[PDB]
């Protein structure tokens, strides 16, 4: 458990992780859960959730990159690793020496990837084809190619057709894109061999579709403890445990008399004689600019943000009786709070998963996981 | 040694454009201690290899904005000078003075916390710098006769040792003569007292400004890294700084809507005519937020939209016909006139130039560049 030398922090919450977890796996007890790890757990800390969840019966994770995978093996993590991103092609050799599963985005990518395979990594590359069903980002879109693609695939023992997938675009609104797309991935699919992986949903799709055709599903926010709209909360009838708060103690206390100001980064003047916190936390660490004018749970009282939120400083509008010391919740593990993180995100003109992505390097983390407390300090690894 | 990194998205630091940038603070004020700020991971770029790069440059002495920063340096052979700038918890006393770290000072309250977590078990000397709210600015010490017994607390333990005094002013960056009042003040209350060894209150905005002549220590910071701190300042000086941050993407898919298709997540983009897109490798998890979308970046020299929502690792843009798949793009280029600056990035953030900087998460790698030599840190495979 790393030091840390800065009162401000994450609360990650790893029974809350295990809980949703188990909420996906009851959901679909047919399927392989693919658990999403990426983007560093979406903030949580990607080795140590991946290490809990495999404690909890996870046996196959999904990342957006390769290093994002290496971390996860060279940290004990033995389970299946799927890169959902393209992987340069001459980097190829890396991940078969890892066992880490590929995405093939296109029949291009496939020739360059297999063109760099050295000889000197003779283990299996294991491919997920990835299908474009009309999100229009990656993928093979035509039936024809995806044929093409599976027989140069069948054509090297070393390379074997692990999988196939495609992604929602709207799964988390309603409206037909949706079924259209589902029934698409359907069509291709049954164009071809089965592979022994099939898959196309991610959080909302798991919550709100059976989807019986497929054998694995990829939950990547809900894991976390969040929805990926306030529609697919509404949907379904499951209890998601928000796993993230985050938190800092009042380092400073002054009282501004009448006509007095204070300026951190513009000026704000007492009209009355009001009391205000200096906060050791900023923008550098992911909250905002934008946070200005948004409220805190200080000691349990609602209170302002004041002046401009700086790098490494908030400054807060507080009651007389707060003092330094006192903890501030800017982010609650509750969705019906002031501090959620979905308030948090509309204060950001954005969605909750930026909010939780924009947590910098410089928070640590204290998992939690019963009364068992540790800490992730990255500036001192 | 230089580590791998396994996906086609990353920045470009400019370790030559630093140290210019450095050169011109010592070269404008050739008698003060330049205190390079490299708080917040040097604004982006990696405040280890920043460090260690001033240092090969003449830089002595560096301020940081947390004890864990400053903890950093030294476990990575940071030998200079460092001053945290932030209050530090009082029960980490003992830590600063093992780390020979300097500690600000803003309170009366804050150093008899401190004095009573001192255990004896850590015997070298504490560096103090005291700062004094001058009216208008951040907060410290407001009062000349709280000044005065402060200094006078240091003085009573030699363990103690009374190093600088200093301020932050409220808009330098701006025109007004908020500056010239506070300054006056910031001079008034240091009068009262001895003077300590370091006296400081110009950031980069004051560095490029004015001479101060009564300090004998400047605190550049993004003006270190290239940027100024506001368009004023550099229409106002003359002087030019060196733009050290590229973020990068190479196209990984290309592929061609045709009239009815739709791109990302809402299907916020449809195509009317038949156009070619391409996928890039790199998102809002990388801090390329979310409204980058409908902006502009440079790919292979051509002009091209973010086009649909920009996801958490990748993004879409609207391109010509002969880009293709390995085709390099410049996200946020290494000019101040560019329509991929900083500040236009800035702009389309509905924020300012050093958070765009912040935002840079830990998953891009850092390429620095140092004259032919290329080192690389990738922050996931440590």
């Amino acid at each position: 458990s790393d030091k840390y030398y800065r009162s401000a922090y994450m609360n990650v919450d790893l029974n809350a992780v295990a809980s949703n977890f188990k909420v996906f796996s009851t959901l679909h007890p047919n399927k392989t859960v693919m658990a999403v790890v990426k983007a560093n757990a979406y903030g949580l800390g990607s080795v140590k959730v991946a290490r809990h969840l495999m404690e909890n019966g996870a046996t196959f994770f999904a990342v957006a990159t390769l290093d994002e995978a290496i971390e996860l093996r060279m940290h004990g993590i033995t389970a299946k690793i799927l890169v959902l991103g393209v992987l340069p092609a001459k980097d190829i050799d890396k991940a078969i020496q890892h066992r880490v599963a590929l995405t093939v985005p296109s029949k291009q990518w496939l020739k360059e990837a297999i063109k760099n395979i050295s000889g000197e990594q003779e283990k299996k590359l294991w491919l997920h084809i990835k299908l474009d069903t009309g999100m229009g980002r990656l993928g093979i879109k035509d039936t024809n190619t995806y044929q093409e693609v599976i027989e140069i695939i069948q054509q090297y023992e070393q390379l074997v057709f692990e999988g196939v997938f495609t992604h929602f675009a709207c799964a988390d609104e309603p409206g037909d894109m949706t079924t259209e797309q589902y029934q698409r991935f359907k069509d291709m699919v049954n164009e071809a061999i089965k592979p022994e992986y099939i898959h196309c949903q991610n959080s909302a799709g798991s919550l709100l579709m059976d989807c019986q055709f497929c054998n694995a599903i990829r939950p990547g926010i809900s894991l976390y403890g969040y929805y990926p709209s306030e529609y697919v909360q509404q949907k379904v009838k499951v209890h998601l445990k928000p796993s993230v708060q985050l938190i800092a103690n009042v380092v400073q206390t002054k009282t501004l008399q009448a006509g007095e100001s204070v300026s951190y980064g513009a000026t704000y003047t007492a009209t009355d004689p009001t009391t205000i916190a200096l906060l050791p936390i900023g923008y550098a660490d992911g909250y905002l600019r934008i946070m200005q004018g948004s409220f805190v749970n200080v000691n349990g009282h609602q209170c302002e943000v004041i002046g401009r939120v700086c790098m490494d400083q908030t400054i807060v509008k507080v009651p007389d009786q707060v003092k330094a010391g006192d903890s501030v919740i800017l982010i609650d593990n509750h969705r019906e709070s002031p501090q959620s993180v979905e308030v948090v995100a509309e204060k950001q003109h954005t969605i909750n998963y930026e909010v939780l992505c924009n947590l910098s390097r410089r928070l640590p983390r204290i998992y939690h996981d019963g009364d068992q407390r540790f800490v992730t300090n990255e500036l001192l690894k």
